């Protein structure tokens, strides 16, 4: 229940040294649906009525693939979940069989924001990225928060184009 | 050898009857490596040199995951790979355990280009992602070619970032 999805090592000691007192950056695990997950993604999109059982399918299905997805949170000092950020890893040929990292469903509960946590969560991630072998990172943002991915150490590279069912 | 990397059935049966006549769109097989499969992807980035075995090795790890990695390729009228795709589905917990279908190496070799081949590459991986659940595709382009993706379809949804190692 409390096994974390992926090794601790992932997590950058850099960032767990320069964060606020008391507050935790580290792997998910099962029992995180009970410590207010789901909650946290909710500032960043819709994401629906799901049940525990649901929540333990789809957690054990990524588990099967924690050499792929790497989803991490941030807890407050009361191991309250108040940040979440994701890394997916994908294979190529290219690149000479290359790995890139992508972030994914980056959210900061609204009364933690504009406390550096989503700036520590990146580094995170980046960190996880480079270590794995990834030769980039890449994400989509909008035009409104581009400015908080160049204070993270991104630059843009292109546009994101969608298709939508 | 020859065994298709996922079902033939996820052939979009629409994209199948337009394309020129004799040209193919299936999924990729081990043997493809030795059909040029390499070289078209030469257009689109740097590939690096890839031998047999890590080929081999690479495959069987995307066919041990033909779930998530969906690679296809288009055949002219002598069976050599003169295109590629792929799609990726991500899973997530937004969405109600939505799936996102990322494109990703789409390539035409030069002589075979502006013949419509690039939009049956992306018409056939739209059909897949639909198909297995996805609520949407993306996918990263530049300015030069977000034209060619508009003609596909889709539409502008955001910047993409990066970071390189
Ligand atoms: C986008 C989001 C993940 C950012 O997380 P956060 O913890 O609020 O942001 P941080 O404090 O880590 O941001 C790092 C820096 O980017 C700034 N920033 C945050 N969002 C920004 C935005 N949308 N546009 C421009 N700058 C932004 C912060 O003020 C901070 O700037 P600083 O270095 O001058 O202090 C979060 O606001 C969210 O989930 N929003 C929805
Ligand atoms: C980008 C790429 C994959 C597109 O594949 P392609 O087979 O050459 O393109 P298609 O013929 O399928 O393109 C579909 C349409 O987009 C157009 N198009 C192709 N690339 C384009 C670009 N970069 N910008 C604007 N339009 C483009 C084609 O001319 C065609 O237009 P039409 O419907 O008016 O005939 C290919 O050129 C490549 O690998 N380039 C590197
Ligand atoms: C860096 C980051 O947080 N990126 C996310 C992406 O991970 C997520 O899939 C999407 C959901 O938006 P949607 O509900 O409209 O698909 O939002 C943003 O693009
Ligand atoms: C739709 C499409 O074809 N997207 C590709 C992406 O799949 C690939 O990973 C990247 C390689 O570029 P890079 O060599 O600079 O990483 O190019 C484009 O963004």
């Amino acid at each position: 229940e409390n096994t974390p999805l992926f090794s601790p090592s992932l997590i950058s000691p850099d960032v767990l040294a320069v964060l606020p007192a008391d507050y935790t950056i580290r792997p998910l695990c099962r029992s995180d649906y009970k410590r207010g997950y789901l909650d946290v993604l909710r500032v960043l999109t819709t994401v629906g009525d799901i049940n525990e059982e649901q929540w333990n399918s789809r957690y054990e299905w990524i588990r099967a693939r924690s050499d792929e997805y790497y989803l991490l949170v941030v807890c407050d000092g009361e191991g309250r979940i108040v940040g979440t950020g994701s890394l997916v890893v994908e294979r190529k040929f290219i690149h000479s069989l290359g790995m890139v990292g992508h972030i994914e469903d980056i959210a900061v509960e609204k009364g933690q924001q504009g406390k550096k946590l989503g700036l520590r969560i990146i580094q995170a991630l980046d960190y996880v990225a480079e270590k794995v072998g990834c030769y980039k990172t890449i994400l989509d943002c909008s035009e409104a928060n581009e400015g908080f991915y160049i204070k993270c150490g991104f630059k843009r590279a292109g546009l994101e184009m969608a298709h939508y069912y």
